[PDB]
C-alpha cells in the first residue's frame, strides 16, 4: 500500500464511487484499495485505487497530491508552488497530517501537500 511521492487526485461532485468503478472496470491490472464514505453522506471522503498498477485517488479539481517527507520539503514546495499562486489552504495541522497545505500555482496547476508524521 505504498502511494507515489505524486498522486494524481480526482476530485468529483457526488460521483467518485462511479468514476472509481468505471475506471477500475475498464482499465487491466486495477482494484479498489481504499473506500471511505463520509457518516454529504455516501459520498466518497478517501479512495486510493489502482488503474494499471498505478495509484490513483479520488474523493467526493483533478490536483497532484504530493506526500511530502519534512517540515522542510514543505516549507520548500510551498513557497516555490505558492509563488504569483493561490492559496486553497494554508498551512495547516490537519489530523491525520501533521500539516498539509493547498496551492494553485501562477500556471493553474492544483498540488495538494501532505505531511503524514
Amino acid at each position: 500500500m505504498d502511494i507515489p511521492k505524486i498522486t494524481t487526485f480526482l476530485m468529483f461532485n457526488n460521483q467518485a464511487e462511479e468514476a472509481v468503478k468505471l475506471y477500475t472496470s475498464l482499465f487491466e491490472d486495477s482494484e479498489i484499495i481504499t473506500m471511505a464514505k463520509y457518516g454529504d453522506p455516501g459520498t466518497v471522503q478517501h479512495s486510493i485505487f489502482t488503474l494499471n498498477g498505478q495509484v490513483f485517488m479520488a474523493i467526493d479539481p483533478i490536483s497532484l497530491f504530493v506526500t511530502v517527507k519534512d517540515t522542510i520539503e514543505m516549507e520548500r514546495l510551498f513557497n516555490g508552488l505558492k509563488d504569483e499562486g493561490a492559496i486553497l489552504m494554508p498551512k495547516t495541522n490537519m489530523p491525520p497530517y501533521r500539516e498539509f497545505a493547498w496551492v494553485q500555482d501562477k500556471f493553474g496547476v492544483s498540488f495538494q501537500l501532505a505531511l503524514p508524521e
